[PDB]
């Protein structure tokens, strides 16, 4: 019933996750999905400085779903993450990686190209990995990679998935990741940004998020998170701390469509009430004290 072999080839692969996605009541393009994401995490995972440290920390809506699962998160489709030094050679490193493969898995990478956000220096990066497994494609996976910020890669969780086990790729999985008070620092900030003019601030699903994450803490003393917000804030220079949660009038569906496939979760259901929670949160952080 468990595989006992790899599989030998794509239609194999392909085969046994759509079996093990039935198996356990998900979509099959999203176990899919969710596979790709940990084959890229997993090149990731070999890059490190020359004590051993990772140098890239996974981030965004990947993160969430390490640590909650496939079930009880979003649906996301990047892969986003945090380089700790130097974020031209990240690139070339990645390359690299992907050439020598993992499992049966490489990757090609395409050209990295700059964004413009004002409240970095250096500007993040975005492209595309091309994934094989045994020569043959498998998926794409978009890429997003930013510089450090104050402290957001002293200290890293490592997280994990069994979705290759159960299609008998057996390796173990261990993904470093950027912490949670970090991930509601920037979270919060994106959520509660006022953008330039021609654009606007579309991340209603920040909220969900934010909620998440607030569960995830469970009990923990808020003073970690309530230092990495003060210090998001000051780096990015504009709107202070603590922020105004508003919403926007065109997030009631965009909220809608983040709850999507969360039915059973304990969640705000109208983005008001989801602002409010937020807001509420973003108070219990402030009045945190060492
Ligand atoms: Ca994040
Ligand atoms: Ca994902
Ligand atoms: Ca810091
Ligand atoms: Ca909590
Ligand atoms: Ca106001
Ligand atoms: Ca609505
Ligand atoms: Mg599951
Ligand atoms: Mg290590
Ligand atoms: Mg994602
Ligand atoms: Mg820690
Ligand atoms: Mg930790
Ligand atoms: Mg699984
Ligand atoms: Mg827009
Ligand atoms: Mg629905
Ligand atoms: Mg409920």
């Amino acid at each position: 019933k468990p595989y006992s072999s790899p599989p030998t080839n794509l239609r194999s692969l392909r085969d046994r996750l759509t079996q093990v996605a039935e198996r356990q009541g998900v979509v099959f393009g999203r176990l899919q999905r969710h596979v790709a994401m940990i084959v890229v995490a997993q090149f990731a995972a070999t890059l490190t400085d020359d004590t051993g440290a990772p140098l890239l920390l996974v981030k965004g809506g990947s993160s969430l779903e390490l640590r909650r699962g496939i079930p009880d998160s979003r649906t996301a489709k990047d892969f986003d993450t945090v380089a700790r030094r130097d974020i031209e050679l990240i690139h070339e490193q990645l390359a690299d990686a992907g050439e020598t493969g993992w499992e049966g898995f490489t990757a090609i990478f395409t050209a990295p190209e700059e964004i413009d956000v004002p409240g970095m220096p250096v500007k993040p990066r975005r492209f595309t990995a091309k994934l094989s497994y045994r020569g043959r494609a498998f998926a794409t996976v978009p890429i997003e990679v930013s510089s450090v910020e104050a402290g957001n890669a002293d200290q890293f969780d490592t997280l994990t998935s069994d979705a290759l086990g159960l299609v008998g790729v057996p390796a173990a999985v261990a993904v470093p990741c950027m912490t949670i008070p970090w991930q509601i620092a920037q979270k919060l900030h994106a959520v509660t940004a006022v953008l330039e003019e021609p654009k606007v601030n579309d991340r209603a699903h920040d909220l969900v998020d934010l909620q998440l994450l607030e569960g995830l803490l469970l009990d923990a003393d808020l003073m970690p998170t309530r230092s990495a917000c003060i210090a998001i804030f000051e780096a990015r220079a504009q709107h202070p701390w603590p922020p105004r949660v508003a919403t926007l009038p065109h997030w009631p569906l965009i909220y809608a469509g983040a709850l999507e496939g969360l039915d059973h979760l304990e969640l705000a259901r109208t983005v008001d009430a989801a602002a409010q929670a937020v807001q509420r949160f973003v108070a219990r952080i402030d009045r945190a004290t060492k």
